[PDB]
């Protein structure tokens, strides 16, 4: 026998599992709508160039690459963010802005799960923090619409011009990614050893609020009036109780100017359901010749479904079908396929029994397959111009009644 | 600079192209909705093992293979037949039956394209051929969805028992795929060398009608009664004139047992837009102990469109959202952003203008992104409790009566 199982880390969507994914895949797609964002793609193969970003992150060190028969570096995509940089840059001038694309592509990495599916959303040429605001909202909607509430989860949400700030009026300025990545990873004995290769930086870690952020820069400090409007504008929004300040919030990855955020569960059970921030270098570093601000964040597919299978929010939805036509027996088929047309040249959902079988067999199966009606296309009604209908969740109706 | 162009043989799916797929894909979708199949999928990344036939197929020649890091022989998939098999296989005996099944996968390969999205429709535990009418069915439905008409395009129908029966008859009934496989090239010196390592195959092939194919086999040969029951189904659902037989037709794939098809244009101009067939034996040389009747088939994203736009039936569809919400200036923000919530809230699709600009370029940006209504929320006009409605495809209105 053949291996029935999938290649190692990853996920097989029998149509009971993918009706899951798709109820979820239907929320990040109906809040993309509901927001004004426009869908792309682009190949989950990639030039492993695109990811050489030299930073230590977690991310790239587990990148699922190879060299193809050509002997060309590849990979398959870890993230989907610089394919959109990409893709952005190919544009450049022809592109109007502001820009506010989606896509949920599935994502790979090598080391546990080898690939997951992550919904991103990013706006494209918004200087201000607008932009922020709109995409923390949209991650809230989404989860809202998915039946969680502010008691259930909360967004976290910084910005590193701070630990920026605390970098350059300390000694470069020239690694403040690196330390980000390192200071996103808090074993505090192990974080200041790799930070050798400080104080002020644990200590504006741990400060609790704007306050006393502001305390520390200035009541005007770049990081301090984004903030006060971005709390401002989700307030205004009407997502007040979903979002709060954490100033250890950094995020792993490098290319993060300004602010950040974080999803999470307000029990402390399970990892960040999403994750996202400012990128305003990003396409400069990519060789735009005109700076171009970004913001946007990803939101994996399997922390979010942990999360609503604890707060028992995906039940187990049934295949549902219109109606099934029953032939009474072969010699009724050819009526049975007319009236199967008729029933689908009406937006029905519809099936007719394929295989011989006897009239309670059929009936049976209609119920499993989670059939609404069941219509019976027997030879005494069919003279009478009509079937026998029959509702599941049968009396006699004229051809033309069944639409 | 980055290299912006896609990777090699692979396509980018920026909105403008992404709003096209989305048109044949909600297609796809929505004929397989209408037909009462279950959405599955499964990993792009398979086993090599999968796909070691061993009959010379094209699609197996020209695989998208690589060895992991840790030495296992994988591919990004070819096909999704042989996924379907492993799902189906690995379910067994809890699989209730027939089950209908449906995914779009993209399908890879090396060698021109590198990649395509597949539609694959399959009926599983199916016996009579039923199971293909209802295939060819529904592959004529999304055509027509699509705008096309039976002027536009056929499906040739054939059954490989004949051949069979021609193979049987002469000379082993071991290479009956092998052949078949040969067959579906038809260069004729060309192919009769392949064939060397004939004359009644030749002669079968260009028979024209299922008359003389029945004169050179029995008006009762298994294939003659299973396309005289194909064709009569075909014609009393309605899509009589949408099929026709076509001895020639064999198709390049090993595992076809029975009935095969394919989808034409009628001018001559394209390749193949569809092709499919019966499989009764593909899961017993998985090892199945028990035989599974199956029937399906793959319809690719590529021959279609090109169809489609010789055609003229893909018009450009510009992006489009509900309101785009208009602050008359920054001091409005807060107040905008609380009607955005309440359209939102009524399942509109809207912006908020989310930079700083003047109230004639917030119309104009209006336009451009397709809005079906322009919402200015004004000092003068939001202490009377309204907005400023405008429709572009302005009189005040208040709040409650936006939505
Ligand atoms: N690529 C980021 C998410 C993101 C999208 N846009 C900006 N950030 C991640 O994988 O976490
Ligand atoms: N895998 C086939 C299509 C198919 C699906 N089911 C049966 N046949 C192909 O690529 O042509
Ligand atoms: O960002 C972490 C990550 C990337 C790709 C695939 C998976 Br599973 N996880
Ligand atoms: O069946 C031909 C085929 C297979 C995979 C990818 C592409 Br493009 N074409």
């Amino acid at each position: 026998m053949v291996e029935t199982e999938p290649v190692q880390g990853c996920r097989d969507f029998p149509p009971e599992a993918m009706r899951c994914r798709r109820h979820l895949f239907d929320v990040f797609h109906a809040t993309a709508k509901t927001f004004g964002f426009e869908e792309y793609d682009a190949p989950v193969l990639e030039s492993e160039e695109l990811y050489i970003r030299k930073a230590g992150e977690e991310i790239t060190e587990q990148m699922f690459n190879f060299i193809t028969k050509g002997g060309h570096r590849v990979a398959l995509r870890p993230e989907m963010t610089p394919s959109l940089a990409r893709l952005l840059l190919g544009k450049g001038r022809s592109l109007l802005l502001p820009a506010k694309w989606y896509s949920i592509p599935q994502c790979w990495r090598y080391e546990r799960r080898r690939e997951h599916y992550q919904w991103n959303m990013d706006i494209v040429g918004v200087k201000s923090v607008s932009a922020e605001v709109e995409l923390v909202c949209a991650a809230c909607w989404a989860m809202r619409s998915l039946g969680l509430s502010s008691k259930d989860v909360g967004i976290k949400v910084n910005s590193r011009k701070v630990l920026q700030t605390v970098v350059e009026q300390a000694g470069t300025s020239d690694k403040f990614a690196p330390v980000c990545v390192i200071v996103d990873k808090m074993p505090r004995e192990e974080v200041e050893a790799q930070l050798a290769v400080v104080d002020a930086i644990t200590t504006t870690l741990s400060l609790k609020s704007i306050d006393e952020i502001a305390q520390r820069v200035g009541e005007e400090h770049e990081a301090v009036k984004e903030l006060r409007q971005f709390f401002e504008q989700v307030e205004a929004y009407g997502y007040g109780d979903w979002v709060l300040f954490d100033a250890s919030v950094v995020r792993g990855l490098a290319y993060y100017t300004g602010i950040v955020f974080e999803g999470f569960d307000r029990e402390g059970k399970f990892r960040a359901l999403c994750g996202g921030g400012r990128y305003d270098n990003l396409l400069t570093t990519y060789g735009s010749p005109t700076p171009i601000p970004c913001a946007g964040f990803g939101f994996g597919d399997c922390v979010i479904v942990e999360l609503l299978q604890e707060k028992r929010l995906l039940p187990d939805i049934p295949h549902v079908v219109d109606d099934v036509v029953i032939p009474f027996d072969e010699s009724m088929r050819p009526h049975a396929l007319a009236v199967l047309r008729r029933l689908r040249d009406a937006g029905r959902s519809a099936d007719i029994i394929l295989d011989k079988k006897k009239v309670v067999q059929a009936f049976n199966y209609a119920d499993r397959v989670g059939a609404v009606r069941a219509v019976l296309v027997a030879p005494e009604e069919w003279e009478r111009g009509e079937v026998q209908v029959k509702m599941l969740r049968g009396f006699a109706v004229p051809l033309d009644r069944l639409v």
